[PDB]
């Protein structure tokens, strides 16, 4: 029934993008189709766990406060294709990065992200048109947007200086991690639950953001050390943090318990694509225990999770429900 | 005067925008003043025809419907803006596709696009907190933005099949020209100085868009004969449409009057970098006197603005003042 119902809205939204595309904005077939591939390519096939969370956040609060029933559900499910329309968005972007006469294949791939973006705010405008709410969602949106944009700045610049790994701390690990994660993956889903649901103004924001915060950061450390250690056809991927001299979990914690000569090693071999090298870094990871420290350091937040959804359930008892099967994905 | 106003508002709403970051997003020193650099870099120097024309509109609409005129002002300030941040955000994404180990500089221009685009919302949903008008606003910018991108996707894409001369029309000329310049450029000043000075639902709206629609058209033909016979130095750029195989009004023009074996010539030549194929293509333009039909094409389209602004004066006097001055520029 869940993922059932968000993929009938999808349907619902695609052809309503797309009808308007031909009626409204004067789009020949070819096109039209064209963009219906873009959009099944770019927004489908992944887990819709940002999508999903508005969905049971909403259910979770019509069960503790008919035709308000249904709407609700609507509106929520609108609400997740905005958030996977928006991931969409920041994949394409992240993707025309490392991916490079008229480049037409780099033109589409540059107009693909901005139609992706366009998008959230042309099925809000249209789905919300007669809703309270439609101010406030679009003004919360828009600022997680332009919060996961400077985060991206603090991510793609921690090894220079704005025109170096003085910026390798925990704290500016976790603001990374803050601003470019868990604002629209943790956040973002709760928040547009509750402003479906009418009850935004009946939970503690502020446990809500340190939740939001904690489980991004239990995320991307996991994430961090599966991208050093996990195998390739395993993890999905190539992992290329160390190659691409991120300022990840492991390399911030190895940097605090590291001695000054290996310090001078991790900073001679950080940041190269060289086999050799990439495999020192990692050699260096392991005789330093952290896949010791990563346990405890879970194990840490874990229970800073564990603990602070009570404080939320005091006073927004259904809403903490829906958080701890969020926490559960993670 | 307007000038002047515009560019101390610009002062006013850059010391917002930095100042949210380093109170609010945590940003360090070093990032505000290169992003201070950037924004400077972005949005200032060119002649902000768009966000003057929002505080035209607004200065002959309260002279004919003290303290509502310093707050509209300043409102149509804000709103000026918003429309030359949007530009830069489009000149920065057009950078990206023909400017080209994570590659830094291309994430940097990718997230300067991001930043100058949220800048827009983050101005307007700050110093417009309290208007009524703040959510219609946003949605006609973010709509008039999607329908930027859609001309964009039009233009891109006009030479081949989106997964080739036969769209090189003039009706769909002037659908890139509608969507991926004249709503933005002439229609989106307009309406946000109708919004700003609280008479937008006073005016013909059909004749404003059709206005909007002919002064685009006008100043892209002749911005199209100067890109072709403009020299660089005199132009202040290289120009490229022959051999980007543009959808220009001398190509479109060109296969209306050229023959059988003429078409075969300019088909062998149009779209290549090659010197002497681009100037056997300005040969034809020349032989065919394309440059004589241009006087007469835009003396018509002259004459349609010329006469339409009057039926918009029947009704909205003062609106048409302003839009005579915009025409006046173009
Ligand atoms: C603004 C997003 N950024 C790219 C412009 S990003 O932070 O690198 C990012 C990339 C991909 C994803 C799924 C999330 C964030
Ligand atoms: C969405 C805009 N497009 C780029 C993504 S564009 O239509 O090519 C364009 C480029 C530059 C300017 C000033 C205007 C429009
Ligand atoms: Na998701
Ligand atoms: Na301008």
């Amino acid at each position: 029934m869940p993922m059932q119902m968000f993929m009938q809205v999808y349907d619902e939204i695609q052809m309503f993008l797309l009808e308007e595309l031909e009626l409204k904005f004067d789009m020949d077939p070819n096109r039209v189709r064209y963009l219906r591939k873009m959009m099944d390519t770019t927004c489908l096939g992944g887990k819709y766990n940002r999508g999903l969370t508005v969905i049971d956040v909403a259910e979770s609060l019509l069960s503790l406060s008919g035709a308000r029933r249904k709407r609700v559900l609507h509106d929520a499910c609108v609400c997740g294709w905005m958030i996977e329309f928006l991931q969409a968005h920041y994949l394409v972007e992240d993707d025309i990065m490392d991916n490079s006469h008229p480049d037409v294949t780099v033109q589409c791939a540059i107009n693909d992200g901005l139609l992706l973006k366009s998008w959230t705010h042309m099925m809000a405008m249209h789905f919300f048109a007669d809703r309270p709410f439609l101010q406030d969602l679009l003004c919360r949106f828009n600022r997680v947007d332009y919060t996961t944009a400077v985060g991206q700045l603090y991510d793609v610049t921690s090894m220079f200086d704005s025109n170096d790994f003085a910026e390798f701390t925990l704290s500016n690990y976790k603001r990374i991690v803050k601003y470019k994660t868990a604002y629209y993956t943790y956040l973002l889903p709760l928040v547009m639950g509750l402003i479906v649901s009418e009850a935004l103004p009946t939970v503690d924001m502020g446990v809500t953001e340190e939740l939001a915060m904690l489980m991004g950061e239990y995320f991307q450390v996991q994430d961090d050390v599966m991208d050093c250690f996990t195998p390739p056809e395993r993890l999905g991927k190539v992992g290329t943090d160390i190659q691409d001299a991120k300022c990840s979990w492991l390399a911030v914690t190895f940097l605090a318990k590291a001695s000054s000569a290996q310090v001078a090693e991790f900073k001679a071999n950080y940041g190269s694509g060289d086999s050799e090298k990439v495999a020192t870094v990692r050699r260096l990871y392991e005789e330093a225990d952290l896949q010791g420290d990563y346990v405890a350091y879970e194990a840490a937040v874990a229970e800073q999770v564990k603990e602070l959804i009570e404080k939320l359930r005091l006073c927004s008892p259904g809403f903490a429900a829906s958080v701890e099967t969020l926490w559960g994905k993670t």
